[PDB]
């Protein structure tokens, strides 16, 4: 009969396993305590106020033993005498992080060490009617792994060393185990080990057949038709007669399609295929570049017993292309979707949580409506992390946002065992068929900066140095099979029409690593390293930037809910806790950038509002370089969207969704058009002309050379056709070309995009570092004005630079902010919230970038 599914989330608790020092330390640990499911321990504890949260202030320190620790979690749950009877009873565990024993009624039952793998086991014979025992015991992979590390010749190249000195410098647990390695602490968040059941349990029962699967191989997809096949995986126990039939529903909800196939199912494995031809279909295309059209289809398979069973995909139809083609830059390297090459606009994903089973579907959709309103038509899915909710790619799949998928390898070196291979061979498998029919999903990646950090960084290069040249030889084989084979194999045998990448950055093991004229590049010689001047990203072109970035605080608002007033110094012991760069000493790389383009910040307040702008205007100039050098690069994703905690990062959306000015500035220099004028560090100011669009953009730009006391120096504007898909260098202008005698410190220019006469694009470009220059005291008006929300309209008599709005700690929207203000041109911008007129305007407040640098203290001895 009917496929019976009972998820396991109820009454759930957790305590120590008895015998360990944290029993004695923590005796309320020792205790039973209530566990939510899916969780983390260390949430459990943290509700059970065990445990402060880690999150405020500095009680980061205050829950690292938990990730030290063994965990013993129990459920009690009902089996009746009719699910006993049924053929198959089955128990599934999502998600166990990570090394976990189990036993059902004091048998065991599984053993499980892939954070990120189903486990599905044969539970009849051990389940009674009644009352029924599950009991799962995880076990710290700090503890398990480092005895067994101790004794070994050698510790790979791995990640971060722990701050808390809980595991030897060099050598990390975290490298030997399949578990989200960001868990371990990374430069922008907390080291918070957990352990948990961290995805669904359930009991489920069948008969005849189980449906496991419905997938919509898409053969291929153009204007004229698309072949696709419907493929059903039936798991069966004994031979029989199954029936399937399919509906096929358009993007308008009407029935396009509808089919049957009959077949004889067999014990074990089978599939059930079904041929679709769909003309003239709507396809599916990524943000900008046209309609998220999807197909429903609709699955039902009658068993041998008569009964049915239902299963549906929704689907994007649409070809993917990772276009590779010699030219004069090298070898290309674009993504081309429904033939259309689309220059990748975005940025780098990463959790949306220290603790990822707490989060909410709202968090997963404002975290993609974010990218979309930022202009952004990519995201790449960092492989530091975990794999997403299904919810999330549906999201993906809804607004257009492109998925470069990683798979979850954030850069150490892998060891080469065959059982560790098969392992994470079986978790890709999982993912690959879990994620595929996302149309979203376009790319998929075998890590993180693996090959790169082999080639580039010190300590691995001194490590591939320093073992036996075979030794050496055996490492790089295993990479080079994992990376290079086990996961290209997964995706062309179950996803087979998207592309496949050895490694971010790389040429798919053509070649090195982030080279610039071929494959993709991570760009951080500025911030890193050397920590070079911002305009040096003017100088560095590859095919494919697929990182890069800059620094940055995260709102006010967001800063206070980690810190208590007496905290407010980038230099407390709170700050710096929530400084993860350089090992705590970030601020000093932070102050660098700031410094040198703003000196001093007079204040707290002002020292966050100049770092957003230091990290703001620094990706500005990076992004529409990029942008701006089509078809020499055919991709942006800064480094990062989003943060996992309240702290500094490189992120332009902080923990709270609050968005950073660099956010902001993404919307423009990511819009579908856009004027480029970047002045280099040899006083050269380029400008071109971008044009995203499938049709050819008839315009006309300007330039107006200007006094900071609002005289007009001199204008030029000429006409423009600018061609689909396309950059166009306008102009090449020194300094004496532009300014001609007139004061560089004294002295703007704007450029501006027009379609007629709507203003399309802007640009403000100074010749002179901001904390050098004569900027006015802007006197900027504000007026009211009560639409949907409410309309606030902005006017400055002078320049006004880098305008930042915000209302205290009342939660507000605008639909613009960190813009500039030119002199008597009005702005309006929309505002909404939940407070009344009278407390938005006491409340608002707005700054300016000359309002900031006046008064400040001389830059530090």
């Amino acid at each position: 009969s009917h496929m019976t599914a009972v998820t396991l989330d109820g009454g759930w608790r957790v305590r120590l396993v008895p015998g360990q020092e944290q029993g004695k330390t923590y005796p309320k640990a020792a205790a039973w305590l209530p566990a939510q499911v899916p969780g983390a321990v260390q949430t459990d504890l943290i509700a059970a106020k065990i445990v402060p949260d880690p999150f405020y202030r500095d009680n980061e320190g205050k829950i690292q033993w938990a990730g030290l620790s063994d965990w013993q979690y129990q459920t009690r749950f009902t089996v009746d005498a009719a699910t006993l009877k049924r053929e198959h009873v089955e128990l599934v565990f999502d998600g166990l992080d990570t090394f976990a024993e189990v036993t059902l009624n004091g048998k065991q039952l599984l053993s499980a060490d892939n954070m990120f793998r189903q486990w599905r086991v044969d539970a009849k014979s051990l389940l009674k009617r009644g009352d029924n025992l599950l009991e799962v015991k995880l076990y710290s992979p700090i503890k398990k792994i480092q005895p067994w590390l101790a004794k070994q010749p050698y510790a790979l190249p791995g990640a971060y060393d722990s701050a808390f000195g809980d595991e030897p410098e060099a050598r990390h647990s975290s490298t030997y185990v399949r578990k989200a390695p960001y868990n371990f602490g990374w430069d922008w968040g907390p080291r918070m080990v957990n352990a948990g059941i961290w995805k669904d349990v359930r009991v489920e029962a069948w008969d005849a057949v189980r449906v496991d699967g419905l997938h919509i191989a898409q053969q291929r997809v153009d204007a004229h038709s698309a072949q696709v096949q419907a493929q059903l995986d039936l798991q069966a126990g004994r031979s029989g007669p199954v029936q399937v039939t399919l509906d096929v529903l358009g993007p308008d909800g009407q029935k396009v399609g509808q089919f049957t196939q009959d077949a004889v199912v067999d014990p074990g494995q089978n599939r059930v295929d079904l041929a679709v031809r769909i003309a003239n279909p709507k396809r599916w295309f990524p943000a900008g570049y046209g309609a998220q059209d999807r197909y429903t289809f609709v699955a039902s398979v009658r068993d041998a017993d008569g009964d049915s069973q239902q299963i549906k995909r929704v689907t994007g139809l649409r070809s993917v292309e990772l276009r590779r083609e010699k030219d004069r830059f090298g070898k290309s390297m674009e993504i081309v979707i429904n033939g259309i090459p689309i220059f990748a606009k975005g940025a780098n994903l990463i959790p949306l949580d220290a603790f990822p089973a707490r989060v909410t579907h709202e968090r997963m959709r404002s975290t993609l409506q974010d990218a979309r309103d930022a202009n952004m038509n990519m995201l790449r899915m960092w492989g530091g992390g975990h794999y997403q909710d299904d919810y999330f790619y549906d999201v993906a799949d809804e607004l257009g946002i492109m998925i470069w998928q990683d798979f979850m390898f954030g850069g150490a070196v892998p060891p080469y065992d065959v059982e560790f291979r098969e392992n994470t061979r079986q978790e890709a498998i999982e993912q690959v068929k879990r994620l595929r029919d996302h149309p979203s999903l376009v790319l998929w990646c075998g890590n993180n900066e693996v090959q790169t950090g082999w080639e580039n960084w010190g300590d691995r290069v001194k490590f591939k140095q320093s073992v036996d040249p075979e030794e050496r030889t055996r490492i790089e084989r295993g990479m080079t099979t994992l990376f290079g084979t086990v996961f290209r194999e997964v995706v062309a045998t179950y996803d087979s029409d998207v592309p496949y990448w050895a490694t971010s950055p790389g040429t798919d093991f053509d070649g090195a690593a982030d080279q610039t004229n071929d494959g993709d590049m991570h760009y951080w010689k500025v911030w890193g390293g050397p920590a070079l001047p911002v305009t040096e990203y003017l100088n560095v072109t590859p095919r494919f930037m697929s990182e890069y970035g800059l620094q940055s605080f995260p709102d006010m608002r967001t800063v206070r809910a980690f810190a208590e007033p007496g905290d407010m110094d980038p230099e407390s012991p709170v700050m710096r806790v929530h400084q993860k760069f350089d090992k705590g000493n970030g601020n000093k790389r932070l102050m660098l950038y700031i410094r040198r383009e703003f000196g001093e910040p007079k204040d707290f307040e002002s020292f966050v509002y100049l770092s957003q702008l230091m990290q703001a205007e620094g990706i500005n100039i990076a992004a529409s370089h990029l942008r701006a050098s089509r078809p020499q690069s055919m991709g942006s994703l800064y480094w990062q969207l989003n943060d996992v905690w309240p702290g500094a990062s490189w992120s332009s959306v902080d923990y709270y969704g609050r968005w950073k000015a660099l956010h902001y500035h993404a919307r423009r220099f990511y819009a579908p058009e856009m004027i480029a004028a970047l002045r280099n560090d040899k006083g050269q100011t380029e400008v071109s002309l971008v044009s995203d669009r499938t049709t050819p953009l008839t315009a006309r730009w300007r330039m107006r050379v200007m006094g900071m006391d609002g005289k007009v120096l001199s204008k030029r504007e000429e006409k423009a056709s600018v061609n689909a898909l396309s950059s166009q260098h306008v102009g090449n202008f020194s300094d004496k070309q532009l300014l001609g005698s007139a004061d560089p410190k004294r002295t703007y220019a704007v450029f501006e995009l027009l379609d007629g006469d709507t203003l399309l694009s802007r640009e403000v470009v100074f010749f002179a570092p901001a904390k050098q220059l004569a900027l006015p005291a802007a006197k900027i008006d504000s007026q009211w004005r009560a639409d949907g929300g409410y309309a606030l309209t902005l006017t400055s008599d002078t320049l006004a630079r880098e305008v930042w709005l915000s209302f205290g700690d009342v939660d507000a929207t605008l639909s613009d902010n960190a813009f500039d203000l030119l002199p008597g041109e009005p702005l309006t911008v929309r505002v909404t919230s939940k407070a009344a007129l009278a407390q938005l305007q006491s409340a608002l407040q707005v700054r300016d970038l000359a309002a900031t640098l006046a008064g400040a203290p001389p830059e530090p001895q």
